[PDB]
């Protein structure tokens, strides 16, 4: 299995979904990039996976869902299978970590993928080892109710660009953002 990765676009007061919506309108372009960085796997005859909260699997809309050409992964405690369309049920991410490395999936998965929410973000940020962090910073306040985890920069650097991501400040309907990668190795 290749690399883990968290993916999130965030406020600037680190706002990330208000009632299972983003806070802001819809980015076109912003969804683009996320789509491209999680499907574009890093090996051949292997797909990444995504790991998301049951609460982000349906904050997707339907037509959306599964996340085409990638492995999809739903944490939870309460349901017993995966959702209708989802490929692998796990209770918590050190299991779904784990099954990566099961005859069923060590073949077939390159990059691993955390795709929200917020408490799935914060356990993964704070486990040691190997993490990478793609940010996009949405340049504006928006009301929010569940946010990023805190980026603790002590062990995260910023790394000075990365290929594949622009480096400069993006705009969509009235909207600044940038897109950021950050990495740390503990
Ligand atoms: N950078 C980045 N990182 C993520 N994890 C993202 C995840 C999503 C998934 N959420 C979502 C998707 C659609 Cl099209 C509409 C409604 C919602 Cl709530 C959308 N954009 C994301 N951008």
């Amino acid at each position: 299995v290749g690399s883990l990765n968290c993916i999130v676009a965030v406020s600037q007061n680190m706002g990330i979904g208000k009632n299972g919506d983003l806070p802001w309108p819809p980015l076109r372009n912003e969804f683009r990039y996320f789509q491209r960085m999680t499907t574009t796997s890093s090996v051949e005859g292997k797909q990444n996976l995504v790991i998301m909260g049951k609460k982000t699997w349906f904050s997707i809309p339907e037509k959306n869902r599964p996340l085409k050409g990638r492995i999809n992964l739903v944490l939870s405690r309460e349901l017993k299978e995966p959702p209708q369309g989802a490929h692998f049920l796990s209770r918590s991410l050190d299991d779904a970590l784990k099954l990566t490395e099961q005859p069923e999936l060590a073949n077939k998965v390159d990059m691993v993928w955390i795709v929200g929410g917020s408490s799935v973000y914060k356990e993964a940020m704070n486990h040691p080892g190997h993490l990478k962090l793609f940010v996009t910073r949405i340049m504006q306040d928006f009301e929010s109710d569940t946010f990023f985890p805190e980026i603790d920069l002590e062990k995260y650097k910023l790394l000075p660009e990365y290929p594949g991501v622009l480096s400069d400040v993006q705009e969509e309907k009235g909207i600044k953002y940038k897109f950021e990668v950050y990495e740390k190795n503990d």
